[PDB]
DNA sequence: CATTAGA
DNA sequence: TCTAATG
């Protein structure tokens, strides 16, 4: 946690680089891994040959950490951290919808910059042309101040098109966050569930509504059970617009909300733990589901559930607030 | 880890 | 169809 920091962080770096500016999946998922099992070691990695003894720590990596260990730094670290085209990679990597396959390809091509960017906007398709639009706001962070109005404003037509109709407001902003980084919608319906085979609509009534009050302005993508936009909030009586904010709603059967409620509501830790716990308690939780274990090594069928408690009252732990559900 | 776009 | 990119 610290007394491996160096390691593990330099050696991520290293991952990084050649995961995205090289396309050495494994060299990458070789430094992954030790820099996962460096991670773990309880002492102080005082050299390679200390390291060496790892799994995963071979000649390659070990040789690395002496030299990181011996000087401050790596060359390996700083020619990379210099080079240009392994620069602009991570930068237009930042481009939502740029991933690092086209960021290499717009940089053989020369594209490297943002303004680089605008110039050929007819090199980029409608996703990473939106991304384009909105790189400065879709960077800035959202004030709860604000996931507060948005919020507001959502569940407001989700009900004026069908009352019938859950939404929840699920990640960090959920569980009391200062600010986030795009609202998650979890969105779900009665008359929408593991069998009764669809209702695209049901998505489709509720995007439409959005726009339709100019809450949507963009669209990023959509499905039929997966919607991923854009946002804004009404810019008032002047002198201050709102800044454009990543969106997402998504549709579930009714009979799998609250887990996935759960879920996407962390935290990641959170999660983990409480899932860690299931297992003694003979269960097994995952994002759309609660089944009872069966000693014959696994078991399955999905226990029902009506509530974030359901799933709490199963394995038989403390209802935890969604505030303090840090982990 | 699954959904979507796209070519 | 596969391959990319988001979450
Ligand atoms: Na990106
Ligand atoms: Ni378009
Ligand atoms: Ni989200």
């Amino acid at each position: 946690e610290t007394l491996n920091g160096g390691i593990t962080d330099m050696l991520t770096e290293l991952a990084n680089f050649e995961k995205n500016v090289s396309q050495a999946i494994h060299k990458y998922n070789a430094y992954r891994k030790a820099a996962s099992v460096i991670a773990k070691y309880p002492h102080k990695i005082k050299s390679g040959a200390e390291a060496k003894k790892l799994p995963g720590v071979g000649t390659k990596i070990a040789e690395k950490i002496d030299e990181f260990l011996a000087t401050g730094k790596l060359r390996k670290l700083e020619k990379i951290r210099q080079d240009d085209t392994s620069s602009s990679i991570n930068f237009l990597t930042r481009v939502s919808g740029i991933g690092p396959s086209a960021a290499r390809k717009f940089v053989d091509e020369g594209i490297k910059t943002l303004e680089d960017l605008r110039k050929n906007e007819d090199k980029l398709n409608h996703h990473q042309r939106i991304g384009l639009k909105y790189f400065g706001d879709f960077e800035k962070r959202i004030p709860r101040e604000e996931m507060l109005q948005m919020q507001d404003i959502v569940l407001n037509e989700v009900k004026k098109v069908d009352s019938e109709y859950i939404a929840t407001v699920c990640g960090s902003f959920r569980r009391g966050a200062e600010s986030s980084g795009d609202m998650d919608v979890l969105l779900t319906h009665p008359s929408f569930t593991s069998e009764s085979t669809k209702q695209p609509k049901l998505l489709h009534q509720v995007v439409e509504q959005l726009q339709k009050v100019h809450f949507i302005t963009d669209t990023l993508s959509k499905g039929e059970t997966k919607f991923m936009g854009v946002c804004q909030l009404p810019s008032k009586n002047d002198e201050k617009e709102y800044p454009h904010r990543r969106i997402d709603i998504r549709l579930i059967p009714k009979d799998q909300y609250y887990c996935g409620v759960l879920y996407f509501t962390g935290s990641d830790i959170f999660n983990k733990n409480m899932r860690a716990h299931a297992l003694e308690k003979g269960f097994t939780i995952n994002e759309y589901t609660i089944r009872p274990l069966g000693v014959t090594g696994v078991a399955g069928e999905p226990l029902p559930v009506d509530s974030e408690k359901d799933i709490f009252d199963y394995i038989q732990w403390k209802y935890r607030e969604p505030k303090d559900r840090s982990e």
